[PDB]
């Protein structure tokens, strides 16, 4: 399908509209721009950080993957984190989850999808680790809960990386945030895990899970 | 869902696919990593590719690099930045692989060339994944693209790497390498 | 080739499968990594498992931990050793997962228990790989085992985790965890 | 098949034979034993480092994988290397390849084997990178050449890890070796890549490839 010739023209048009409306827009942006935020979010299509954040363009370093994971031994995301933290000196990392997430839904289904199964086993381990809380919930309320739990677990993993622990240890400023977005209701205000230290991580995480385990 | 494109780009901050392609909301299924890599053994990127192809039946995968890429500059620099260097080794391999062509070059043009070559190499890798191949093998419609966004002017540039089959992957991959290695402007 | 076992053990130096099992030469197809892990997303270990199962049709996979495992001690210690800590986080998860049982324990017994639990968890992971499951699904003969070699006396100890099907994996995994969490000696 | 009850009895028997023949054998071994070598070798079954090296027991830290790879972004092997080098202070790493290797043979075939395909693409990239040298060789001599090349490439990768480069930089003693074993002829004496530094790596590697590109 010839969606491609259309995509290019739209780029062209957009780039023209930006120049004519601000001549030095690309000059300003192309140069010496240092992001102060990292966004770890889902590859799903209605959860773009460009859409969800109000940040100045060039402020956001971005990684996206299926179900917004920080797997302890994932070279890809750990590299984004380490480059962001050690080299770019970013001081805030955001893990953003969302409702109606395909990854969460696929983690919860038993379809053999090959490779993606291996990746989602991490989510399934998280589902089993909160089996009680989820089991005593209504089948179709569960995806929403798992999403919320997942963010909290991934932030926990983030805060336990060698990279984050060291930064904190040597007194570099670094705060982690875990939010959850809903397509209709927007950002669920009762979510926010938030950490600036290992001690704060623990409290924020624990509290977050307790809060979620309310009836 | 039904987005129509998987966009594989760099994590670098000026280069938002949504903004840049200016499409309807929800068109883009997205992966971003440092220097837009597709690495044969990276569950992360591959899982995105597989979700895209087998679950969402996306028909277009775009790999888009960009000018002025910090990843590429780090890949070119002999300087220890830590864990990230091992990730960039794949690109540094590519640097040295085409070291004769890049050697010829005026040093301030080398980052632009390595950016271009890197896109073509990553598409060559995408195209060799079991994921992409099986989809071709069994008749699914699937095209791969390799472009470069220029941060100085907002413009996507085709690199003329495009594949709809294993055979056409070979053809255009070779062509692009030859084109870049031999020709001059 | 035709070895009959895949042995997945630790890289630690006293614990050579060949020496210890005292088998005919060429019986063992082998993977070793730090703390004998099977990680859902580790191409390295998984590729070994797949070669074993699909190419060589090996019928027995052994996961063998051992007493006195440096990996396990590092996993238990709150101390930054670098890159390796991220690898050991998987085990540290397990430590904290069974933290109540291990909490009860006399501190010089905790490494032995975590060693045991770790074997059972890793088998639970092996057993959940698409590789193992498809082989079961389609009728191939395949059994998984979880033992611990005791470096103090040279003796393999069964941990009673054994699976020949997804269903029997559940059964013995649960049993072993219950057995270890509840009972006392 | 009941190979398992047999395996246990053989362990038992072996352990008894060792005690009765040396009472304090296991005491001596179980304790405070620090390896001075790391062996990276193939999972294939007739290439055990216990068999191939004459080292004292407890001297060898061991990793084995399909086709003895050091992939730049492989968390598993990089962890073995980093633990060996930074924590255990090992001063020699050996990458051992071998002839009649299944990995090499599978890399060279076009069977879809699923996951293992992804892993072997690394080898296939190495096959293509020496396409000339291999192509002008006789089809059934090629596996043997690819094995030999592979060792040299993996040692090259090893020596370019952040881990090895740093060790060298801060002046820690560390030497890398690449050997190739043949089931009949034994260790091919013309192989030995050997490096104690980045400068030596380069020379040894380059020379090794040139040497191999002789007619
Ligand atoms: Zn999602
Ligand atoms: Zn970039
Ligand atoms: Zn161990
Ligand atoms: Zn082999």
């Amino acid at each position: 399908m010839d969606k491609i010739k259309q995509l290019f023209a739209n780029n062209y048009s957009w780039a023209q509209r930006m120049k004519e409306e601000n001549s030095t827009y690309f000059k300003e942006l192309a140069d010496h721009q240092t992001p102060h935020y990292l966004w770890i979010g889902c590859s799903d299509s209605r959860v773009s950080p460009e859409k969800l954040t109000n940040l100045e363009p060039g402020e956001l370093f971005v990684h996206r993957n299926v179900a917004n994971q920080v797997i302890h031994t994932d070279f890809n995301c750990l590299s984004v984190v380490q480059y962001a933290v050690d080299v770019l000196k970013i001081e805030h990392i955001i893990i953003c989850g969302h409702t109606n997430c395909g990854g969460i839904h696929a983690a919860m289904a038993d379809k053999d999808l090959g490779l993606i199964n291996n990746w989602l086993l991490h989510i399934r381990d998280i589902w089993f680790k909160h089996g009680h809380l989820l089991g005593k919930l209504s089948p179709e309320k569960r995806a929403d809960m798992l999403t919320k739990i997942n963010v909290a677990e991934q932030v926990y993993n983030l805060g336990r990386t060698s990279i984050v622990k060291s930064a904190w240890e040597r007194g570099q400023k670094l705060s982690l945030h875990g939010w959850v977005y809903d397509v209709n209701d927007g950002f669920l205000v009762d979510q926010g895990v938030m950490a600036t230290s290992r001690e704060t991580l623990e409290i924020s995480y624990r509290n977050a899970i307790a809060r979620l385990s309310i009836l």
